[PDB]
């Protein structure tokens, strides 16, 4: 034997064999992280009788750092952010750790709401960090350094080749694979195909919808001025012309026809502005859409900006008619049209991160979950059933309240007008997430309700016209899969109208959701159909709906130019300078290279999605119920028969398998090249 | 197109294709959980000011549930602890989760010291009935259908053992029962060099050997007599000390009285388990397989007074008309031992060495020395929510499961904690501890192992030793670079402010007097060497194959379920049926609790925390006391970690063959 003392000698002594720069950081050791924050002041300050002071002992944010230690960074402190809201929310009796009997009367004193003035939608009142009245965003602004380095970064380009390349060969490996990869995985991402493909496959699936007389009519008449006889003719026709309207954005922000969506980034050392901005556009776009009979959507026309009309706007129609048609220019170089794809992208992040995810799954349950636990004693059936749905998710709304909205979208979103906002009543961010839960409808976006609402006949449709729709194919089934164990446990003790109308909680249930809750379009419940499409939705809204538009979040947007926040360069004047666009005016309106702060807008584009990621599922949440009412007795309970739950979960388990193998063949079944839709694979909701 | 109302109809109207029942529960959804807990009154009771009343809402645990149910459940409620332990720590301000800066005086404040009367050596003082909510997720009765312990023979255990495997990773989800052989000599005494304590064999000392060579002699075992004078390579496993650590006299035996309770209430019901002060004596092998020679099962002052049985074979390679299978007398005392080295393992070399005395040490360092010192700076990141698992540990862990399971009693519950002989051991344990001794490279010398210098090849079976001789002699060069970028001379160490009081704060309120009072540079960088190891490698060491090890109980059993053989007369007639009976298997005598709680221990205990993720962080930190030298030192350790990965796999596979590998220390482990 060569003896341990040689080994030693030989390791320590010798030149290092492992090089730690071909190492890239994956995880923050979270004890080391912590000294550094402390070490760099980005930690709360207390006086000596160890109360906080309500300050940061840092004055400034850090000078230097790389694009990964960064992007990790922000992801490390969230998820102490997170670790915080929790801790809070236990000592404050929100969500107990350890289970704690609490009377109904002692919740309607810890839950309270809060009344608007943070700029909020109404949710729990929350009175350790989280015991202070904003300033955690000081923190989160600190840790994004002043400069980094340019090097081996996605951003950098200085081409789209060049970030193209770089992505690419940031993919490990050789629905699982999905998630830790992009749609730049395809080189044609930019394509008519693959820009459609998300409005029914992508991370907002549930906006797209029949576009009225009155919208085809103004394209007709913007097409007649444009002399294009061909797309005035299709439109005429009107076969399954469809619409993504964002026209609504300035109604939403109070902008008139006049006014233009920028965001004013000032640059801060501390608090105080240096004086250096950065601009960053948005765009009230409109896409219009032909679904052929094939199943394959084709987009027509994109309005960049709808102020009021189309002659008041600026409308690019596709040289392209149809999904195989061709031209004498390639789509890669049809860089005018790739420009509106870009800008209608930008439109549906704001849609997606504000209204589909931010309001529709977490603020609007948000007020159900805290009406639930104002009104509804824990006994209850109702408070059973709805009740595992919610585990701490109170906790991470607060976290997002603090830090996401105001620190992260308020400033990659270019509907300013300025970032930092000194006040939340100016800021366009907050105008359209208020606009977004005042004109959310809760019995609308029941499925059923949903897809007939917007147009499509999912229900009956034998054409296969809907063949690329997994999101309404997959969607119709799981509903009525969840409805059906839904309908088995509410009748169980809701055996007439009746038992609905006497129940004593029902009735002010509904009322605390439609005034506190504000959320008016919540039912008055008087029967046991309106009593299960109910709790039908806030078990969709909950886990199927909320996977749907989140858990693809970093395959759509973390390769930036397949889908940024915001354009980095104003629209173009006019029709006519976006007919002379070229790869260099597109590569301007992204965030590649290393002027004017686009590495922030990139690092921040990118992280977003990884914030809101990082057996949740109804497959584990069947198994769990069954378990429970297997080894229940049957005297225990006498509002309802434990042994129908016990039925009701054993059915809604294979029923959700059954269902699994069916989201299969709607995914293998969309029209050849479409990329695939894993995620409602039942153990993924 | 077949259409979705079609798709839909049929999933409902038909028949369902997917049977639930054989589709076993591995993870609670963790809402359903607390819901159910709620319902079964497994929760805290509040007065009308929302302030807790003291109490369980529940007077009665659960009646009915399944083996698997409970272990989940347990497991569960386990992480609910931990999760309340941690939000409780960040209220107090003993491990805030966001970053606060506290002045020093604040902290003295804040980290006060335990003052015994809990029965605990001294640790952090924190400001029960979370261990009668343990108590009722074990039901009063479970199904015994498809259990592990059901039997009811060895062959039906080892049977259910085996088909219940999945598919370093691989190694975690099995256990020792995959070798069919699990009962060897071989096996059984290559436990004591690369076991979950591997830290505590050592040199036989003169008088014992001797001792050893009179009992042959009046067996009348004239080979092993000449083997023991002889006197190449005795190595022995010594629990003796048991008896001194509980002051039991050498006419008691060590009993464990359980008392079935309904609610807090004794039936007057009760089950025995019982436990012993055990010696193995060894001879290692110049090809370094490690031999068993000799089982004292109990040692009461003498060997005169106790049972000694003398292994039939003297070598490694030797066979008897009589397989090691069917030497039941042996197999016995190979059990006995075990729930000795159960003990040690689990008070001593896990629970002492490693969380004890690192929480004494935190307290004091947190009371001392500042947050901008070097000295914080490089110990603290070792001690991530190690102070709120400890608390969780003392409520629940020793009380509700390590004095139940042991052989030590006197009863469980304990009315009186400081009369509780595990409590004892602990004690014991935590006073006998030698910071500066339990040095790897101190440690390997003191147990008489000469792993630093040896070319023989007869430690090719100690790869803890080789591993750490290796790892520590990495772990101090990294702590040395860093160290010494502030500490430039010894004058630099005795002018320090903190370093003093640091050491006297450790040696006085946290009682290790055994750590140095350090005025060099030198005994500065072995005492932080010495902290990182007992925060990381060790603890992985003796912790990271917990659930390999325990989780086949027949194999390490906590404690006896049967009295001791009345003298080597009753041994030498014991059958199958004898260690039968002494295992936690059956339907009877309660085993079913014993078997669940002995396989359930390990995985409480395991609910990139690594060196490499550590020094990739330092690195990084250190790209943006000169910090180039840090992150020079940072970069060195990254490599060297590395390097020293490769001879932790050779020293692995340089094992005689068949032996069970040693993945413990595979750095992105640590
Ligand atoms: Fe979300
Ligand atoms: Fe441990």
């Amino acid at each position: 034997v060569v003896p341990p003392r040689s080994k030693l000698d030989s390791i320590l002594s010798s030149g290092l064999e492992h090089n730690i720069d071909h190492d890239p950081l994956e995880v923050w050791d979270k004890g080391v992280f912590l000294n550094e924050l402390l070490k760099q002041g980005i930690a709360l300050s207390t006086n000596e009788n160890g109360t906080l002071d309500g300050e940061l002992v840092a004055d400034e944010g850090l000078k230097k750092g790389s694009y990964k230690g960064t992007r990790l960074a922000l992801t490390e402190i969230y998820s102490i952010l997170e670790d915080a809201a929790v801790s809070h929310f236990d000592k404050r009796g929100y969500e107990p750790i350890f289970p704690v009997k609490r009377e109904l009367d002692l919740k309607k004193r810890i839950y309270q709401w809060s009344d608007g003035t943070d700029g909020y939608p109404p949710h729990l009142k929350v009175d350790q960090i989280f015991d202070m009245q904003s300033k955690i965003a000081q923190a989160v602004s600190f840790i994004i350094p002043k400069d980094i380095d340019h090097e081996n970064t996605p951003y950098k380009g200085p081409t789209l080749a060049d970030v193209e390349k770089f992505n690419k060969a940031q993919f490990p490996k050789t629905a699982d694979i999905m998630k830790g990869r992009n749609i730049g995985e395809y080189d044609d991402w930019y394509s008519d195909a693959r820009f459609a493909q998300q409005h029914f496959s992508g991370v907002n699936p549930s906006t797209i919808e029949t576009a009225s007389q009155d919208k085809i009519k103004e394209y007709i008449s913007e097409a007649q001025k444009q002399g294009l006889d061909k797309v005035k003719a299709i439109l005429e026709d009107g076969k399954d012309i469809l619409i993504q309207d964002y026209s609504y954005f300035r109604e939403a922000t109070g902008a008139t026809n006049e006014q233009i969506f920028q965001n004013t980034v000032y640059e801060l050392k501390g608090t105080t502005p240096t004086g250096k901005t950065t601009s960053r556009y948005a765009a009230a776009s409109v896409v219009i859409f032909q679904l052929h009979e094939d199943g394959r959507l084709h987009p027509l026309a994109i309005t960049l900006d709808y102020k009021g009309s189309l002659d008041n706007s600026i409308t690019i129609f596709n040289r392209r008619l149809s999904p195989d048609d061709t031209c004498d220019i390639a789509e890669k170089e049809d860089w005018p049209w790739r420009y509106a794809k870009t800008v209608a992208q930008t439109a549906d992040w704001a849609r997606h991160e504000v209204a589909t995810h931010l309001v529709d799954t977490h603020m609007i349950e948000e007020a159900i979950i805290v009406a639930t636990n104002r009104i509804i004693p824990e006994g209850e059936l109702l408070y059973e059933i709805l009740s595992p749905h919610w585990f701490r998710t109170l906790s991470l709304n607060a976290a997002a309240r603090k830090l996401l909205v105001p620190g992260v979208i308020a400033r990659i979103a270019g509907f300013g007008p300025t970032s930092p906002s000194l006040d939340f009543k100016g800021n366009n961010a907050f105008k359209l997430i208020d606009w977004s839960y005042k004109n959310f409808n809760f019995q609308d976006k029941y499925i059923p309700n949903d897809l007939k609402k917007r147009g499509f006949d999912i229900k009956g449709d034998k054409s296969g016209k809907y063949k690329n729709y997994p999101y309404a194919n997959d969607m119709y089934l799981l509903w009525g899969i969840i409805r059906n164990f839904v309908k088995t446990v509410i009748e169980s003790q809701y055996t007439s109208d009746h038992v609905v109308q006497k129940d004593p909680y029902i009735g002010g249930w509904c009322k605390e959701i439609q005034t506190n809750g504000q959320i008016p379009t919540f039912p008055t419940i008087t029967t046991v159909e309106q009593l299960i499409d109910a709790v039908t939705m806030c078990i969709h809204t909950a886990s199927p709906q909320h996977t749907a538009v989140n858990y693809l979040q970093d395959y759509y947007y973390s390769f930036v130019p397949a889908k940024p926040p915001a354009l980095c360069t104003p629209l173009p004047q006019d029709l006519s300078a976006l007919q002379g666009y070229t790869e260099k005016d597109l590569t301007a309106a992204l965030p590649i290279g290393t002027e004017d702060m686009k590495w922030k807008d990139w690092l921040l584009a990118a992280q977003l999605p990884e914030l809101l990621s990082y057996d949740y599922n109804l497959i584990t949440y069947a198994k769990s119920l069954y378990n429970v009412n297997k080894n229940r007795t049957i005297t225990e309970n006498t509002k309802f028969n434990c042994k129908t739950i016990k039925k009701a979960a054993a059915d809604f388990y294979s029923h959700l398998k059954s269902a699994g193998v069916e989201f299969e063949n709607y995914s293998k079944g969309q029209t050849a090249g479409t990329v695939e839709y894993p995620v409602l694979q039942p153990e993924t909701t």
